[PDB]
């Protein structure tokens, strides 16, 4: 039975994403162009190309942000009611974007100028993946919460493979969160034992009894840029080598596969 | 003008690749199924989806192996004579597969059995990315030659971007070589100064005067599995963040892009 996959999908275009402004918590909608964009994406992957087979989708995880949720609706439009009824949708707060704090709605170069004026970054340039954001999340905070979601997804994958089913699980989220998610999925960054109060607690970030909570002994986080590109409405694919959930791997073809004979 | 890209393409199916046998120097052809498969891939990326625009392809680099070259022919079949005339094709020996030496045409598990019988791998399992192959290439050796090709390609990218043109450069090669190639492209592994006689010399691995040779001061190589999947006839995409050749990045969407408005 087909190796399980995690399909990452970045929210479609917003007014801020279009112009490079850091959109974290701000609950922006898709632009009219972004709606069209995500509609076309859904048609490409389901109808025109069959890069995804609905019969194989088991779970869709989404950030609680409007633009992620809108992206789920538009991308899944090509499905029949029957196909939809068999797919479970779960809103997971662990998949929200990096909390930018003071940097919300700013540009990269504005962030650099703001920090320089606070007297930081004297020895080396700011690097979100190492430093986090003043009044927002550190890298260990985002790494921790994405690890918990990854553990939940990989646990469903293992449960499904052992029930003899295919399992594509979709994750709709954001540009930083998803690059980060992909990075640790396949082993980037460092391993950190769960020890502090923050690191151990059940957070209760989603509400859906069919998704077992997995309590982490340890987690991964980044200390440097993993150097990924993922555009607004871009799609990436995470899976496993040799049908083995213990060998998570990055699919270099993203969602592309050669057309069947 | 569009950020330059390197489009990696793995040779289509062979009799050995279908069955997991390590195909290095052995000059196998595509199976009949593999031909069909690469023909359909070409139509998907140029005609049915336009994931690739021929007007933007400047160079195609290919391993000297028959199966890679055959893959070039079939994937580019949808192009007109006019489009082909403007694209330069370069055979580059630096893009050959990992030299397997003793392991040629063997299965992973056979290689493990063979090594265990020579009394190796007592402390930890064989890991090609660290250990290389008896009578074949070390990881340094492959990392060095792939680094030279990367430098040549990125130098053409920089020359083109500074001439104001788009540049998609395709690289047709092999499963280990391309995963390795992708891993170091975006900064995995370690930096090693060029110092030994091997590391410094001009090897003359291609013959095309329009490709400036770049003499490396230093190179990258892996010391561990980068955990990528890339199937036979799989397509990946390497590029740069912020239109900057000094920021090479992995495209998580491989060749997928949402259909234009
Ligand atoms: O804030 C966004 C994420 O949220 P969504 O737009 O996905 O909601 C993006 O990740 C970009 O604004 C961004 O900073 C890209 O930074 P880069 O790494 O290119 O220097
Ligand atoms: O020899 C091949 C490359 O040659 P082409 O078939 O691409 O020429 C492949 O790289 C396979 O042999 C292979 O071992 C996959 O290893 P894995 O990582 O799955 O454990």
């Amino acid at each position: 039975s087909l190796t399980p996959r995690c399909i990452i999908v970045r929210a479609g275009q917003t007014e801020w994403s279009k112009s490079g402004q850091y959109t974290g918590l701000t609950d922006l909608p898709l632009t009219p162009y972004g709606e069209g964009q995500m509609l076309r994406t859904g048609e490409s992957v389901f109808r025109n190309n069959q890069f995804l087979n609905p019969d194989n989708i088991t779970y869709i995880f989404t950030s609680p942000r409007l633009r992620a949720r809108q992206t789920v609706d538009l991308v899944l439009k090509p499905l029949s009611d029957e196909q939809r009824a068999k797919i479970r949708v779960v809103v997971d707060d662990d998949l929200r974007e990096w909390e930018y704090g003071d940097y919300e709605g700013m540009l990269t170069r504005e962030i650099i100028e703001l920090r320089k004026s606070r007297g930081l970054d004297k020895e080396r340039p700011w690097n979100i993946w190492r430093d986090g954001c003043e009044n927002g999340e550190t890298t260990q905070q985002i790494g921790l919460r994405l690890s918990r979601a990854i553990a939940r997804i990989q646990n469903l994958h293992r449960k499904h493979q052992s029930e003899g089913r295919a399992s594509d699980i979709m994750v709709f989220a954001h540009g930083h969160a998803l690059r980060y998610f992909a990075a640790i999925w396949f082993g980037l960054g460092v391993q950190k034992k769960c020890e502090t109060i923050e690191e151990i607690q059940n957070v209760k970030s989603y509400d859906d009894d069919t998704v077992p909570y997995v309590k982490l002994e340890s987690y991964r986080h980044l200390v440097d840029n993993p150097c990924f590109l993922l555009d607004a409405g871009g799609i990436g694919v995470l899976s496993y080598a040799h049908h083995n959930i213990d060998e998570p791997a990055l699919e270099l073809a993203g969602p592309f596969v050669s057309p069947p004979e």
